């Protein structure tokens, strides 16, 4: 009834390395894959996933509603002004399923220049107490660090796919400064299941998300083995298939814009499922000042008729749009 997306298992291994050739090879393969359906599992990524998925279920389920509040953002709390991304994201039982943990950059500090400065989208990341959660945060903030290597990576692949030195997107990419985030996602079985909480396509599709394009540089998703992300395709939606031992890439439409979407920025969906699930992406941002010159790789000359925009322009307006189509989360 509906059609397999093609989402090749690319090994990413090589860009971790120093064979230029083996780089190559993997970059044509991204290439390939974002000019198809925008999507690829990355594979042999040298990520402990299996832990990651252990970890994170051992917060989710013992987490009270009390440490919820507590953690809030901004949107389910008024008390906590400052937390506008990074915090709790609270369920709202017999209207709205999911619910999450973001953190950003550990690097955000209270001495942090940009947390000085109070510039938006930077905050310092808010933690349950230790002891009722041992070992979490300091799991947590080790997996960014882990996500932010492999993601790394990628860019230095993505580079090279685009005619690029490896270090176009990577040299943006750095440790003081990404505005990139975690955000650790259950998405629960409940019986029953509130009609409320699930969406109805045009198609008919049962959703718990609607369409969008990611607000990224690109995305690197790791979820559960159950099925439940579709692309739209000229052939219409197709499932995506789940491989929770690999990472899910796509582009978001800051890479559509630099590109001048040679790589778009799919637009995908996620499917209504009743089952207890966890959806964990890092979206690769770049720093707040970070401008990359749009180019296209399809012009004999490179050149574009698009305007260079700031990632931290982008990301903030992004964030804001994205609530205002889809709702709060
Ligand atoms: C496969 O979809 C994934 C990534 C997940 N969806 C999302 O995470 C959605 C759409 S990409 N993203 C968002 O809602 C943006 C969150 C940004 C975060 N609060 C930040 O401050 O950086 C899900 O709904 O399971
Ligand atoms: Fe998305």
């Amino acid at each position: 009834s509906v059609s397999k997306a093609n989402v090749p298992k690319i090994d990413v291994s090589p860009l971790f390395g120093d064979d230029q050739a083996a780089k190559m090879r993997v970059a044509q393969q991204i290439d390939a894959a974002s000019r198809d359906t925008g999507f690829f599992y990355a594979v042999n990524h040298g990520i402990n996933v299996q832990r990651l998925s252990q970890k994170t279920k051992e917060f989710h389920m013992s987490i009270t509603p009390e440490e919820k509040w507590d953690l809030a953002i901004r949107a389910y709390n008024k008390e906590h002004q400052d937390q506008v991304r990074a915090g709790y994201y609270l369920s709202i039982p017999g209207k709205k399923a999911v619910e999450s943990f973001c953190y950003l950059n550990p690097n955000f500090t209270p001495d942090h220049p940009r947390i000085q400065a109070k510039t938006p989208t930077h905050e310092v990341n808010v933690w349950p107490d230790e002891t009722k959660h041992p070992g979490f945060q300091d799991f947590a903030e080790q997996y960014y660090w882990d996500v932010f290597g492999l993601s790394s990576a990628l860019l230095k692949g993505y580079a090279l796919a685009l005619g690029k030195e490896e270090n176009f997107f990577a040299r943006h990419f750095k440790p003081d400064d990404t505005l990139a985030s975690v955000v650790l996602i259950r998405y629960p079985y409940l019986d029953p299941y509130p009609e409320a909480a699930i969406k109805t396509a045009a198609d008919g599709t049962k959703l718990s998300f609607e369409w969008h394009e990611d607000v990224s540089l690109i995305t690197v998703l790791y979820q559960s083995n159950v099925q439940n992300l579709q692309v739209e395709t000229a052939a219409g939606y197709q499932d995506i298939e789940a491989d929770d031992t690999g990472y899910l890439i796509n582009c978001g439409s800051y890479m559509a814009h630099l590109t001048n979407n040679y790589y778009k920025a799919p637009i995908h969906r996620v499917k209504w499922v009743n089952a207890e699930r966890q959806s964990l992406p890092f979206f690769v941002n770049l720093g707040y000042d970070s401008v990359i010159d749009p180019f296209d790789p399809r012009e004999p000359n490179g050149k574009s008729d698009r305007e260079p925009l700031s990632y931290g322009d982008y990301l903030q307006n992004g964030l804001v749009s994205l609530i205002n189509k889809n709702g709060q989360t």
